[PDB]
C-alpha cells in the first residue's frame, strides 16, 4: 500500500485528502478556508474523528505547514516520509498538456504561462505544487489537469467560428473542464459493465454546482459542454452556460456593464439563482418550487432541457448511444432530475426503472431499454491519486 | 386577385406582384390591385401571426423598434407609404411562426429582470421561410402538418434551424437577434459567451466592435478567410485550402449539433428539410450534414440528392428528407389573401 495526497489550493482556500493506494481507502480528509481573511478556518476528518478550529492562516505557506504537522500530530502519519506521492489538481492544462505530468521546473513555468488562461486558478495551483516542493522536497509530485482528458477533441469541436485568428493567435478554443470527473466516471462504468470502454458510445453528465456534459468515444472525449472557460455550456447554479452572444454588446450598451461586471453576471447571477429567484443550490429550487414557486419550477424545468439538448447533440455526433452516467451532487442524488432528463427517449431505446431511480442504483435503466443508464459517485481525489501512481510510482 | 409582396430595406424596396392565388409572378428593385403584404423583421411578444395594417398594428411595430431598431423603423414606413389608401395591407413578422416555444425554449438562464423588465429573450427568425416549407412538405407527403415531428434547415447567408411539432414551431436557432444560433456567411452563431468580456478585457473591444465581430467577420468567412459564400469557400478547399475546409466542416458540425437537440426535444424525427440558397443547391452541405444517422433511420440516396430531388433519402430509410424551395413572397401573399379576402 501507498499514501498519496491529493491537493487542490483555491484563491483562499486549501482542500486535501490522503488515500491509501491502490485500494483507495481515504485516511484523512478537510480544508483550510478564508486563508489570509479573518476567519480562517482549518478543518480534519478521519473515518473515526473530526477537528476544527478557526485560528490566523497568513497565507497558503502556513496552511500547508499546519497541515503537515496535523498529519503527524493527530498520528495518522507516523511521519511525512511515509507519503509517497502528491497530485495536484490545476485548472488549465492549455493544448500543451494531454495527460497528467511529473511535477518538474518546466511543468511550472507552463503552467504559469498559462495563467493567462487560467488567471484565478492556475497561479495558486502552481503556488500549491512550489509550496510542496519546499516543505516535502523528497515526494514526487504530478499535476493533474482539468483540461487535458479533452484534449482529444477534433478541431470541428473546439473550434469557434471566429475569424482564424483569435483561435491561431489568441488561443481561443473550446478546451472543456471537468475533464478528471468524466474520465474517471466514464473508466468506472466500462469497469461495472466488463467490457473496454472504447466499445462504448457514452454520454456523461456532471451534475453538480458546476455542470458538464461529455462525449465519450473510443474510450476518448469527442465533446464536452464547457468552452473557452467553465461559464459556458449548460445551465448550472449560478453560471448561465451558452445564451446568445448578441445579448452581451447589447447589455454593455443599454447598462453600460464592464467587463468584470459581464462575467459576474455570467458566472455569479444567472442559473438557477437568477432564474428561480431562490437559490443556487438545487435543493432548495425544489423546495421552492414544490410549495408552488413558479420561478423555481421553470428554473428546474430549463436545467433539465439544457441539459438534454447537449444530450442530444452529442448522440448525434456519435451516431447513437449505449451508456447514459449521471455524476455530481445532482446526478448522484436527484432522482427527479433524472426522470426529467430521461423523459420521452424511446426513439434511443433509453428509458428509466422507475423503482431503482428511486434509489439511486448504480444501474437505473428499464428492463428492455437498449441503453444503460447510471449513477456513479464521481471520486476526482482518488482519480488524481491513480494519476500520481502511475506517473510517479511505476513500481 | 393580385398581391404586391414588399420588404423595405433600410436602403432598398424589393417587389413582387402575384397572380393568386396560384401564385404566378408577373419581380423587382422589373421582370416578366387587391392587397399588399409588409415583411416586418420583429413582432416581439405581441404578433402570433400576421396582422391586418391598421393604426394599432402600425405603433406597435414602431414600438418593437426597441428590439430591432434597424429594420422596424423604415417596414413600418412601407407600410405608412402604402400613398395607396384603398388597398387593404398585412405586416407580415419574421418572428411570429415562432411564438408557440414555450418558456423552457425562449428563456435564457440569465436574471429572470432581462427577460421580465428588458424583454430579452429567443425570438427566433425566418419564420415565414420555416412555416412556407414546413407546411410544404405535409402537402407532398399528402398528411397534416401536425402528424409529423419535422426539423427544417434554412441554409442561405443567414441559416437556421427549426424543429416542428404539431404543426407548432417547438424550438428554433436563432435567438434574441438574427446573430446566433448555427455558423452562417458571416455570423458567427453561438459561441461561449464568456469570450466576449475576455475581448473586451484583452482587447479593448467596444460593444460595437464586439457586434461587428459576431456579425460581420466571423462565420464562413472568418474560419475560410475566402468568403462568406458556400461555393467560394468549397472552391478553396478543393483547391488545398486548409481553412476552408475547417470552415465548411464546421459549419455542418453546428447544423448537426442543432438538428440533435431538436431531434431529442421532440423524441424522435419523421422528416428533414432543407431550403435556401446552400440547402437547395449544396448536395455537399446536406451529405456532410446527415453522415452517419442510421441510428435515426436517416440516409441519403447519392443520386437523388446530387440532383437535388424533392426527396433525396435513401428508399429504405425511414426519415424523409426533403429539398424545398422557399418562397417567403408566396408565403406573404397568402397571409394577405387569409387576413385581407377571407
Ligand atoms: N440530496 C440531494 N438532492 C439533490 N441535489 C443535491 C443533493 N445533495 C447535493 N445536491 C446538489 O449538488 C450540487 C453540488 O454538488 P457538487 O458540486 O457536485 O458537490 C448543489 O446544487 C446541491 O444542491
Amino acid at each position: 500500500t501507498y499514501k498519496i495526497m491529493a491537493i487542490n489550493a483555491g484563491s483562499s482556500s486549501l482542500k486535501f485528502q490522503l488515500l491509501n493506494m491502490p485500494q483507495g481507502a481515504l485516511l484523512c480528509q478537510g480544508l483550510i478556508e478564508r486563508i489570509g481573511l479573518p476567519e480562517a478556518r482549518f478543518t480534519l476528518k478521519t473515518s473515526a474523528q473530526k477537528w476544527q478550529e478557526t485560528l490566523p492562516i497568513a497565507d497558503h505557506h502556513e496552511a500547508v505547514t499546519l497541515l503537515l504537522e496535523a498529519l503527524t500530530g493527530r498520528g495518522i502519519l507516523s511521519s511525512l516520509q511515509e507519503i509517497d506521492g502528491v497530485g495536484h489538481r490545476v485548472a488549465h492544462g492549455g493544448e500543451r498538456f494531454k495527460d497528467a505530468a511529473l511535477v518538474c521546473d518546466d511543468t511550472l513555468r507552463e503552467i504559469e504561462r498559462l495563467a493567462e488562461l487560467a488567471p484565478l486558478h492556475n497561479p495558486v495551483n502552481a503556488l500549491g505544487i512550489r509550496l510542496f516542493r519546499q516543505l516535502l522536497p523528497a515526494v514526487p509530485a504530478v499535476a493533474v489537469f482539468d483540461t487535458a482528458f479533452h484534449q482529444t477533441l477534433a478541431p470541428e469541436a473546439w473550434l469557434y467560428p471566429l475569424p482564424w485568428r483569435y483561435y491561431a493567435e489568441l488561443g481561443i478554443r473550446r478546451y472543456g473542464f471537468h475533464g478528471t470527473s468524466h474520465h474517471y466516471v466514464s473508466s468506472a462504468l466500462a469497469e461495472k459493465l466488463g467490457v473496454p470502454l472504447s466499445a462504448l458510445r457514452v454520454v456523461s453528465c456532471h451534475l453538480g454546482n458546476g455542470c458538464s456534459v461529455c462525449a465519450i468515444k473510443g474510450g476518448q472525449s469527442v465533446n464536452t459542454s464547457m468552452g473557452f472557460t467553465p461559464q459556458s455550456g449548460v445551465m448550472m447554479g449560478t453560471r448561465s452556460g451558452d445564451i446568445d452572444p448578441s445579448i452581451l454588446p447589447w447589455l454593455v450598451e443599454k447598462e453600460g456593464k464592464s467587463a468584470q461586471q459581464l462575467s459576474q453576471l455570467l458566472n455569479n447571477e444567472s442559473g438557477l439563482l437568477g432564474v428561480s429567484g431562490v437559490s443556487s443550490d438545487y435543493r432548495d429550487v425544489e423546495q421552492a418550487a414544490d410549495a408552488g414557486n413558479e420561478r423555481a419550477a421553470l428554473a428546474l424545468s430549463l436545467f433539465a432541457e439544457r441539459i438534454r439538448a447537449t444530450i442530444g447533440s452529442y448522440i448525434m455526433q456519435m451516431g447513437g448511444l449505449d451508456a447514459l452516467i449521471f455524476t455530481g451532487g445532482i446526478g448522484e442524488n436527484s432522482a427527479r432530475a433524472r426522470a426529467a432528463i430521461c423523459r420521452n427517449l424511446h426513439f434511443l431505446g433509453l428509458a428509466l426503472d422507475d423503482e431503482k431511480n428511486q434509489r439511486s442504483a448504480t444501474f437505473i435503466q428499464a428492463d428492455n431499454a437498449l441503453v444503460k443508464v447510471a449513477v456513479i459517485n464521481t471520486n476526482e481525489e482518488l482519480m488524481i491519486a491513480r494519476d500520481v501512481m502511475r506517473l510517479a510510482l511505476p513500481q
